[PDB]
């Protein structure tokens, strides 16, 4: 394993929006370096895949997939009271899963605007929560919560129908801030990360323009974009840090972009 | 009139949480300046006292109280319906109503949390949202919304009970940006403001502490609210072709 | 006079580049309102033509021009040395003097990053010690530091030529927010504000003969601060031009 | 060689301030990863013991030691002559020298402010300019310029003896995000970055504190803060990164702090 990757060996990862995208990556370079990580999203059918590629390459660690809606938050507790019941606990949590649904501030749904919520800051919370809860009670001093935020949880771009996206992102940026403040006050040493990616070559493009395939392709073939095993290396960098440094936030845009 | 307030005579603006505090400010002080305000809540009750006031001194605009609950998208359309047909559109935006609940990131109730993000961000939103498309149906190219942020949107303060207040008010920050960004992508001269005040004495301290009015009676023994409605009538009376983006403001010394 | 004004009347205002602009509109401003207002320049032709202005149109307030290059450290410890002796003191320091040079960070030159800073920063915080130092002497507990900043002074925007002076404004808006947190720490109600203007009409553009901001828009937003109450601290004023 | 460090080999970094502190960290671990490296400073004497510890250890790269003081533009303009004509040109920059000097915004020295921006703004924009220049006339098209910024370049703390040098550090954050644009719109894949620490156990705090040497080791005895060897690891992340990832800021604190 990577050098400073050796303490998290068997301890165990929560990757939220496992099955594609940033959130596949992260999961696919937890378990090369020896971790447990449950991997979770709706389509766990894809969770499951990247399980048996995991297990076919000969990886150290070993991935669980684990069906989970986000939205909802029973979804979420029953999810973390399964980890608990079977005398485990989520020592990393990275929460990954999100999504922009195209609602401007003139005149989007407010159904789209709720739906961001629920994943991007709700969700988010409740998952840090949960990990903060399950660390403190098996008296963990040491784990890792990383939010993966945005370049637009820092600036706000002229597209409309990522505004509110770029509105939760915010929050996120404000909610990583706050929890390393509760981690101190906890007398803790728990530590709180963003990454802030630029545009990274996934599925949430093809979501976010749903109803224009053809604007999303434009995103990617258009322009540099990052790859989302380059902000898995971000979150090893991170993990792999010595226990007394905590990387707040790491910026990264993709090259002349 | 205050000099600049002449162009808004009688025209109509919306203040959300008109029923005390910051809110109940700004509505007496636009119905002073000769608007036609429409001022909102759930406590209708105090609305209607403070048009019985403003009337008995006088003032030369109206204060038209409506009961509305801001967690229901339901009851803040049939509003802006009622605005609609009752009284033409809404020019002016106050999104003043808000609230923290003392839920920590590390052991916060979930519902404490939803229900910072309904009135602070959503109702906020919902707002925007329909006093534009009143703009537009109108053909109002220089109306004005204006958000109430505040410091907290724009750094985290190190107050356990107040950080995902912090994070919605964050989100605000972004939001009001981002409506400048699209109003002028449609090619109109209305304005989007936030006024960012740090501590106000209001009841905003003693909701927060619900559970400990001692805490809360500590916050402010600050600005009035009349200081930030002071700030509301300073955007107001700009220049149209000015527009303020944020006005920061804190107790002197604190 | 403006209500909230009444209480500067015959208080010292220092306006620092006063001579056009921002600057010479500032100081009609406060003229207007009754303010003492000492307004230097590198030259003082015009501050001598707009003080008699003000005198003609019968202005309660007075413009006394001073000649100041505010790059040279000494010029300016005169200055506030002449204001001591012949008016006692400033309670009302507006550091508006300012200036942009296009010196690009990749082949800018060092002469333009240097005079973008001696005038931006270095002077901008020596006038606000002497400024601090003359309220402190004279028991001043009440006065106004206020810095005209820049909305470049919270981006950066993607123009070469503005690179350099963009980083200065940032620096601007760091040292209002260390100013407010030491005179808290004084333990004093002397306030401290910045204004953060966009596109502002150059003089340039007047003499040669919406988009952009008037120098009187920023005036107005230092008479809006200077007139709240005391307990009232502005911290900061972001404005641009609508049609932006 | 790190992973993705290999690219790098035998080309040539500048690390400013390689007396001591992160410089000489920085300085030692790019040697380590088998770079020519060009490292600065007034105290030449410690540099050269670095050299000899590096020639010592058998490391790949070499350490090559240089006296500018960065306050004379025409040293500064020297040593890039002397790097150009001896050593080609510098293909990595890492703006690392800065200080504090602890005169507050309402009593402080005016030559205290000006000898940090001498060193900490104006020394590092001349730096960053020559090294721009040297990879332009080599049509060099993938250099890397890394600013030491700090935490106190994004937030103002109420301690008055650093107010000025926080209002360097946020020109520093101007600075380098000014310098992205500028590498992009002259069309190249040259990388700005910039590294923002809190508090790390170094010769920073006794000078700042010239006068109270307490109060500098109060700092560095309240907690476990980060070493100049954990600041080195991250510009050797960041610099590691394939080419086209472009790190704009890693912000980094001691754990609970
Ligand atoms: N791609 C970018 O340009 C970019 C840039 C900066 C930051 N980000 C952030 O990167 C993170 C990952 O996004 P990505 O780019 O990897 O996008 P993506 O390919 O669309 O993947 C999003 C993941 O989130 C999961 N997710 C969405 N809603 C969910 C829900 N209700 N319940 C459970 N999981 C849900 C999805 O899985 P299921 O649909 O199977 O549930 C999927 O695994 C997000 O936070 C995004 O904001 C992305
Ligand atoms: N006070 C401060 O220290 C401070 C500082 C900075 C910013 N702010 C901001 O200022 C704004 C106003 O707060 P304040 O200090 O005036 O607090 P406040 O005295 O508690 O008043 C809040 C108002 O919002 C209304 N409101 C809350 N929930 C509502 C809902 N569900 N539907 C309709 N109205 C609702 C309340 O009326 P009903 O209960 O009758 O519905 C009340 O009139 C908020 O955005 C707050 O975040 C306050
Ligand atoms: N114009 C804009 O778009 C804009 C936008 C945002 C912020 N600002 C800021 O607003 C302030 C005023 O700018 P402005 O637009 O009014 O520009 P301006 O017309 O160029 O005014 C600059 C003023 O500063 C004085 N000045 C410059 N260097 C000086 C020095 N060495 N010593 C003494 N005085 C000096 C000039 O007088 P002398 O040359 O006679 O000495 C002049 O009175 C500056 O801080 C500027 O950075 C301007
Ligand atoms: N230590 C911290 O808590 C901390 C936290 C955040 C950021 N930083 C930043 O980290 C960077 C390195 O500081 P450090 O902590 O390593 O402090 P340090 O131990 O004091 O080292 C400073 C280095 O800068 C060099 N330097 C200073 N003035 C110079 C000049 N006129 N010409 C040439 N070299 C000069 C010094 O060498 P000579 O005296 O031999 O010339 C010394 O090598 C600085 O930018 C600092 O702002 C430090």
């Amino acid at each position: 394993a990577r050098p400073g990757m050796e303490r998290w060996r068997d301890r165990l990862a929560l990757v939220t929006g496992a099955s594609g995208g940033i959130g596949a990556a992260v999961a696919r370079a937890l378990v090369q370096q020896g971790l447990k990580v449950v991997g979770c999203a709706r389509t766990v059918g894809n969770i499951e895949e990247l399980a048996a590629e995991c297990k076919s390459a000969g990886y150290p660690g070993t991935l669980i997939p684990y069906r989970c809606d986000l939205s909802n938050e029973e979804d979420i507790l029953s999810m973390f009271s399964a980890i608990r019941s079977q005398h485990s606990g989520v020592d990393i949590c990275i929460n990954n899963a999100g999504l922009a649904r195209p609602d401007t501030l003139l005149s989007g749904s407010t159904s789209g605007w709720k739906d961001m919520f629920n994943v991007n800051v709700l969700a988010l919370s409740i998952c840090t929560r949960e990990a903060y809860q399950s660390m403190k009670e098996r008296n963990v001093d040491d784990g890792h919560i990383i939010n993966i935020n945005s370049m637009s949880g820092h600036r706000v771009l002229p597209l409309s129908v990522t505004h509110f996206y770029s509105a939760t992102k915010y929050a996120v940026t404000a909610l990583t801030e706050g929890l390393r403040q509760e981690l101190r006050e906890a007398q803790t040493h728990i530590r709180a990360t963003c990454i802030s990616p630029g545009v990274v070559e996934t599925q949430f493009a093809f979501k976010l323009h749903d109803k224009d395939p053809e604007k999303a392709a434009a995103t990617y073939e258009q322009m540099k974009c990052l790859k989302p095993e380059d902000v898995a290396e971000a979150v090893i960098y991170v993990l792999s840090t010595p226990a007394h440094i905590q990387i707040g936030d790491i910026q990264m845009r993709p090259t002349g972009s």
